[PDB]
């Protein structure tokens, strides 16, 4: 759930989440996607189209295990569906962490709706 | 449009709109409506039940036009429906504005989809 994927971020960026990543650019937080404005974006991007395939769960509500262990996200043993939810999850928050150096304020509360739509995942 | 909105939320605040009112709450920003968590939030809960009554223009990419006269919200003509919205957005601003007093930064960054279901308009 969000709860989950916020703590991720937290961990891994040092960063408050909902507030760096919540409307950042034109995919990352709510909403769908759009074309990415940079790397940060593409991240969350990816972090959606890999959402595509959990018809089976609530990658938005659904709550999963897992643990914070020698500085690594571990997702811990769920159902297939929360499984690869928790890898959605960690993969962005890798992701978001490695690409800080190129982090722009100015996409932190993009306006979405002006956003040029995405290619298909 | 957002664009619109966004500045009179800050001629009359004046705090940064997108990053004070962006995701506050169940009601401001991004999604539809939910029930309200207090009087700020009540301000969109408002606003978006205003937007309901609009007859086919959209008020996310809307442009209409409007000017800053003695530090009142002043509409301009436009054609009916722009007007319709910019009064609603003239409406929430003023709210919002109006509540800074018990403004709660703990629902700045508010995960929307845990919110309670908001009463029909
Ligand atoms: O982003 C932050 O870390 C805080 C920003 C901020 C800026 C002005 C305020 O009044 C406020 O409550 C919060």
């Amino acid at each position: 759930s969000l709860f989950e994927l916020g703590k991720m971020i937290l961990q891994e960026t040092g960063k408050n989440p909902a507030k760096s990543y919540g409307a950042y650019g034109c995919n990352c937080g709510v909403l769908g996607r759009g074309q990415p404005k940079d790397a940060t974006d593409r991240c969350c991007y990816v972090h959606k189209c890999c959402y595509k395939k959990l018809t089976g769960c609530d990658p938005k509500k659904d709550r999963y295990s897992y643990s914070w262990k020698d500085k690594t996200i571990v997702c811990g043993e769920n159902n297939p569906c929360l499984k690869e939810l928790c890898e959605c999850d960690k993969a962005v928050a890798i992701c978001l962490r490695e690409n800080l150096g190129t982090y722009n304020k100015k996409y932190r509360y993009h306006l979405k709706p002006f956003c040029k739509k995405a290619d298909p995942c």
